[PDB]
């Protein structure tokens, strides 16, 4: 199949490269590149402030251009500066010049890959059903390709730690290939203002602030907390990335299996049933005592996946009108998730101190708790009173 395979493969190689950049972030400033804690905490407030001007804004352009792969160029012309992004312009300019005139070097990772990612999953999702598969597939190489990249950054952290980057690089233009080969064949923005005022946006994006807000904050410093439960803070980590790695092969199994699933049980509860998982790590880490429990607990994550990113399109197609697919989308379950997240982290580190880890993750899980339940009466659609 002609998409399938392109578009498919296409996650495999932006993941790769997102997963160079992302999954291991914190260290990368912690370590090699010698910054304080102190200082970090400003940088992610800045990749995340091109971020809110990005994400809405890459919404309508997702939908107005369609089916047209122009917005997806340009994401794959950036990537190509990978390579020398992180080598030779974020990395001497953030520590010699100031924090803050290099803090805004932090708009490349807003536009590739903080507002980029989710309009690469919305558009290959416009195609997922133009073309005979379906968005679970295809999207599940994202995994691998993110588990992949995970292994090396690893196995390449002693030996050569640029070559990740120049390796992500060369994956940009196989990018540019694929989107070039692959064949693909509405609205005004008055008429997404109606979206706004239409109450069931209001409780789609309730449940986003509510249970995915506080997932995502949930999963802020989970590195911190997952440390003290090994012996040694540095032997956890040696152990962390193996997690990270082995459990996304999973996650991808999971998500292979996932759009069958959903496409029955139908959409609203699929929400409610990520919700669920989600709620369950939240709370569950509370009772947390040793490493396999703290383990396990992580690889939840790999449960919650297929079930939130399959199953919000399943939801925003079934129940909204498709002219606006990719806006509800960014606006939804990427910029109200953003935005809220904000406020949510910010007092979590007043709940840190205030009532301790385990204490701050019991506020958090009966508030995302209490979102996925409070959802099955605002969310529109059919309840898990059907079956
Ligand atoms: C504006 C200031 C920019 C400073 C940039 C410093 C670049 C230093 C590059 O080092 C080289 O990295 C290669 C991999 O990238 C290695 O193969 C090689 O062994 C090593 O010598
Ligand atoms: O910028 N974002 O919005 C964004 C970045 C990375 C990301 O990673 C998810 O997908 C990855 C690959 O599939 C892993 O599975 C990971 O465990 C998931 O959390 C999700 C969202």
């Amino acid at each position: 199949n002609t998409n399938f395979w392109m578009f498919g493969l296409f996650f495999f190689f932006y993941f790769f490269i997102m997963g160079a950049y992302f999954p291991f972030f914190p260290i990368w400033l912690h370590d090699i590149n010698h910054i304080s804690k102190s200082d970090t905490w400003i940088i992610f407030a800045a990749i995340s402030l091109f971020s809110l001007l990005f994400q809405p804004l890459f919404g309508l352009l997702s939908d107005k251009l369609g089916l047209r792969k122009y917005l997806l160029w340009i994401i794959t012309g950036m990537l190509v500066m990978f390579a020398p992004f992180f080598i030779f312009i974020f990395g001497p300019l953030l520590q010699y010049n100031i924090l803050v005139g290099s803090i805004v070097g932090g708009i490349y990772l807003g536009f590739c890959f903080n507002a980029g990612a989710p309009a690469v999953e919305a558009f290959i999702e416009k195609v997922s059903r133009r073309s005979n598969f379906e968005f679970g597939r295809a999207r599940m190489f994202g995994c691998v390709g993110w588990a992949l990249c995970a292994s090396i950054v690893g196995i390449m952290f002693t030996i050569n730690n640029q070559f990740v980057f120049w390796l992500g690089s060369g994956c940009a233009l196989i990018l540019a290939v694929l989107l070039f080969f692959a064949k693909t064949d509405a609205f005004s923005l008055k008429l997404a203002l109606e979206l706004f005022r239409q109450p069931k946006l209001w409780f789609l994006s309730l449940y986003v602030i509510g249970v995915s807000c506080t997932y995502d904050v949930f999963d802020q410093q989970f590195a911190n907390f997952f440390t003290s439960f090994f012996a040694t803070g540095e032997q956890g980590t040696r152990v962390f990335w193996y997690v990270t790695t082995m459990g996304e092969l999973l996650n991808a199994s999971i998500m292979f299996f996932a759009p069958l699933i959903i496409n029955r049980i139908g959409g609203k509860n699929a929400l409610l049933l990520a919700g669920t998982i989600m709620s369950v790590r939240i709370i569950g880490s509370s009772f947390a005592t040793s490493a396999l429990e703290v383990v396990i607990l992580k690889t939840l994550h790999m449960f919650e996946v297929p079930f939130l990113l399959v199953g919000c399109f399943k939801y925003i197609t079934s129940q909204f009108e498709v002219r606006f697919s990719a806006t509800i989308y960014l606006v939804c379950f990427c910029f109200f998730k953003q935005l809220a997240m904000i406020f949510m982290s910010v007092l979590a580190g007043n709940m840190y101190e205030s009532i301790g880890f385990q204490g701050a993750y019991l506020v958090l899980g009966l508030v995302a708790l209490g979102f996925t339940l409070i959802s099955v009466f605002t969310l529109s659609g059919p309840g898990p009173l059907s079956l």
